[PDB]
């Protein structure tokens, strides 16, 4: 009910700011000033976060096929493991889905055109998976109510 999180923008190493538009579409934009680039990064576990669009209140999520989508309710598919990369970047990966052969994780990523990619196509060591967080402020959050899939 009282977790300390952060209000922040997520700047893709690919040159685009992550965005969650009112209609639920997820992509990257250069309109840094867009209110749809603001997210609540709420800890829901050890280096596990929920990524919620501030304006829409929607959570980013990844399904079993690797597609990213927006969820009104906080569910297991809304949890992302946060990992630091090359000191300044962070990567976000699914907590429940990964490659059945190597165990390689599925990640949040934007291509060079600033388009959202399938989680299983995004590799941890590639720029597509790297985000430079640009914090606005620290804030307190009610621990999101967890709902089964």
């Amino acid at each position: 009910p009282q977790l300390k999180g952060i209000v922040t923008k997520l700047y893709s190493r690919q040159g685009y700011h992550l965005q969650l538009q009112a209609d639920g579409t997820i992509d990257g934009t250069k309109d840094e000033d867009s209110t749809y680039t603001l997210f609540n990064l709420i800890p829901v576990g050890l280096r596990v976060v929920a990524i919620q669009g501030v304006q829409t209140k929607l959570y980013l999520a990844m399904n079993s096929e690797g597609y990213l989508y927006t969820s009104e309710l906080f569910t297991p598919e809304c949890k992302f493991k946060e990992s630091v990369f090359e000191n300044y970047y962070v990567t976000y990966s699914s907590m429940i889905y990964r490659q059945q052969q190597s165990g390689r994780g599925w990640y949040l990523g934007l291509n060079k055109e600033g388009e959202i990619m399938k989680g299983n196509h995004v590799k941890k060591n590639k720029p597509a998976a790297h985000f430079l967080p640009k914090p606005l402020k620290v804030a307190m959050y009610k621990e999101p109510s967890l709902h089964d899939l």
